[PDB]
């Protein structure tokens, strides 16, 4: 059960807002979306316009490709403006958008539309030749949007129709409930799940969340994030906008600390969000190089904040980095807000929106001091931000209630405050400098070379990233004989080939044997107790 609107629409019910505002001359023309790539071209829009020319990326989905209500558009694009125009676009014409990364390959691209039945996608440069090659094998993908300076056979010009298309689109009526999103996500086991969002789910919970991070309707904020990731529709897109804020993007074409360094030192940004690994590779670099005094809120998610990366980035700026905790699943979980004091260890409180609890095996809430699972109620009431559950697989998603509540997969402990401290995923996914990694992709990757009998990845303890995929590799034993270390290399070079590499192992290790249940399944807990300590 939920206790929402009929209908929601972020576009016509936020952004919307704040183009009329100053349409009506009750707000003057605010900055809502400021683009720089970094080689000198800057580009902004104000509400008005986002709103206009968004309504123009609605047209061109609805009209020019035909795209209906319901339909699956791929998005696939780097930090160019068209992800952020495209994403409201598909908003207001009722189409489901689907991030994912341009470090995407082939199979990785046929996976998803094949699995979600896309009927169109809007790429970039990066990724169309890995489109080409496999969009004859994905009979329900009719569109392919190109957005380029180069113009394609067999794509249509996005930025073209964009420019052609009338500035007036009529909003979908969405429902509250009605499917937004599809986030593909990450499992234990097996290959990732399609975790549907609502209207509600992303657009009013980031409503009611916006402000935790202390950002005022006339602050920049800089999100840094592959578009791809649910961190950028929560963040970079809702946060600000509801708040008629301006969201600043690089293009960060390289991830560069040292251009991250000089853009917060060149650019009044008030605030900024990014996993805790951005902040360790801001650290390495000399701080005392750069000056931003404007700075003053930054937060992170997607992995545990150490108290020593706290500690030196108050030391080194004079900031405190607020934390908070979240999946794809429930987006924002827990929070420091801005005037929560900060316990180093500890990512904050439940969402507003959200009971969040440390709950036993039989699904019973737990006393502060308990390790237990970290569980959001669901039941009898959902909350507003708990995605629909995983397309076309309710029993995946019956399988993560347990009694009244939705389990993360992480476990805590909540301390006398309702702080909460994570003490471990429970289960065999990894996260590796904020990435939430399947065992098997980076298995069915490793066991299609030759070399490879069996395998097992499991995650390893790594000072800098945190934890990083390892796998342990039974070796065809023609390949006993070759350098290990150049066989290592060969393997690590093959994963990052056929999928995208950020889940590549950065170790390997070569065993005789892999332990095993008595029904032959492979026993990843233990070699994962093993590998850490
Ligand atoms: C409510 C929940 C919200 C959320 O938290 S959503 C989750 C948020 N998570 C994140 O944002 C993840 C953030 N972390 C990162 O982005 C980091 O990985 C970070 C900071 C960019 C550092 O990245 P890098 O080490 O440069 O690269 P990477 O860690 O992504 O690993 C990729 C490996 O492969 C390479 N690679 C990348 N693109 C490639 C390409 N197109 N072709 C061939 N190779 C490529 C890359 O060099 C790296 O390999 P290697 O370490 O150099 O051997
Ligand atoms: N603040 C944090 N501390 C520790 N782990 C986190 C934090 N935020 C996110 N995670 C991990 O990342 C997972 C979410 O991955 P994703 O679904 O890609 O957002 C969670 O289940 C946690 O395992």
């Amino acid at each position: 059960h939920q206790e929402v609107p009929a209908k929601f629409n972020f576009a016509s019910d936020v952004l919307d807002h704040w183009a009329d505002m100053e349409k009506a001359g009750k707000r003057p023309p605010s900055p809502a979306l400021w683009w720089v790539n970094g080689k000198g071209k800057e580009l902004m829009w104000n509400f008005r316009e986002l709103s206009e020319n968004s309504q123009q990326a609605a047209n061109v989905l609805s009209g020019a490709c035909g795209l209906q209500r319901g339909d699956r558009v791929a998005v696939v694009l780097p930090r160019v403006p068209e992800w952020w125009l495209v994403i409201l676009g598909c908003i207001r014409a009722g189409l489901i958008f689907m991030p994912g990364t341009i470090q995407m390959k082939s199979t990785d691209i046929l996976y998803r539309l094949q699995m979600s039945k896309a009927k169109a996608i809007v790429a970039g440069d990066e990724v169309i030749q890995e489109v080409d090659t496999v969009a004859s094998e994905c009979p329900s993908l009719r569109i392919k949007l190109l957005v380029s300076e180069k113009s394609c056979d067999g794509w249509l010009n996005f930025k073209k129709l964009l420019n052609e298309a009338s500035t007036t689109h009529h909003c979908v009526e969405t429902g509250s409930q009605e499917a937004s999103a599809i986030y593909f996500t990450s499992g234990t086991s097996g290959l990732p799940k399609m975790a549907e969002h609502s209207y509600s789910s992303l657009g009013l919970k980031a409503k009611m969340d916006a402000g935790w991070t202390g950002l005022q309707a006339s602050d920049i904020m800089w999100t840094i994030s592959d578009t791809g990731w649910i961190l950028n529709i929560l963040c970079s897109l809702m946060e600000p906008w509801a708040l008629g804020a301006c969201t600043f993007v690089h293009l960060l074409p390289k991830f560069d600390p040292l251009v991250i360094l000089k853009t917060l030192s060149s650019y009044p940004i008030k605030s900024m969000m990014g996993a805790p690994i951005v902040y360790r590779m801001l650290l390495q670099q000399d701080l005392s190089s750069y000056k931003f005094p404007h700075l003053q809120n930054c937060v992170t998610v997607g992995e545990s904040l150490l108290p020593e990366t706290l500690e030196n980035w108050r030391a080194q700026t004079g900031l405190d980095i607020r934390e908070s905790y979240g999946q794809t699943e429930t987006g924002l979980t827990c929070m420091v807000s801005k005037t929560m004091k900060i316990k180093p260890g500890y990512m904050g409180t439940a969402a507003s929106c959200y009971d969040v609890q440390i709950i036993d095996d039989k699904g019973n809430v737990l006393p502060p001091g308990t390790e237990g699972d970290i569980g959001i109620r669901v039941k009898p009431i959902r909350p507003i931000g708990i995605f629909s559950g995983y397309v076309d697989n309710p029993d995946k998603t019956a399988a993560n209630i347990r009694g009244d509540f939705w389990l993360l997969g992480d476990r805590g402990i909540k301390d006398e405050d309702g702080y909460f401290q994570f003490m471990g995923r429970a289960d065999d996914i990894i996260n590796s400098s904020g990435y939430r990694i399947g065992p098997s992709e980076v298995e069915n990757a490793l066991m299609e070379h030759p070399a490879v009998v069996e395998t097992a990845v499991i995650s390893s303890p790594d000072p800098v990233r945190g934890e990083v995929v390892k796998a342990f590799v039974v070796l065809a034993s023609q390949f006993l004989s070759h350098d290990p270390e150049q066989l290592t290399k060969e393997l690590q070079q093959h994963v990052k080939s056929v999928t995208a590499p950020y889940k590549y192992p950065r170790k390997i290790e070569f065993v005789l044997n892999l332990p095993k249940t008595v029904t032959g399944k492979i026993q990843r807990a233990k070699l994962r107790d093993k590998e850490w300590k």
